[PDB]
């Protein structure tokens, strides 16, 4: 049975890529602006 | 006749492969995407 077992672990775990970072979020598309408006 | 029977369980199992696995039910032919879509 203790090759039977593996066999299994290792059937049932393929094409899984770990990638250990998900996502960031710290998001700048634009930096930001700061200025003014008059007439 | 005890010499007989044994020719014919061994006449009758030729080519059969155990093979004790099946197919497993996890496919992953591609990974999960997890991505979105804007305008």
């Amino acid at each position: 049975a203790r090759e039977a077992i593996a066999q299994m672990k290792a059937a049932a775990l393929a094409g899984i890529n770990s990638r250990l970072f998900g996502l960031d979020g710290n998001i700048s598309t634009n930096s930001e602006n700061t200025e003014r408006h008059t007439a």
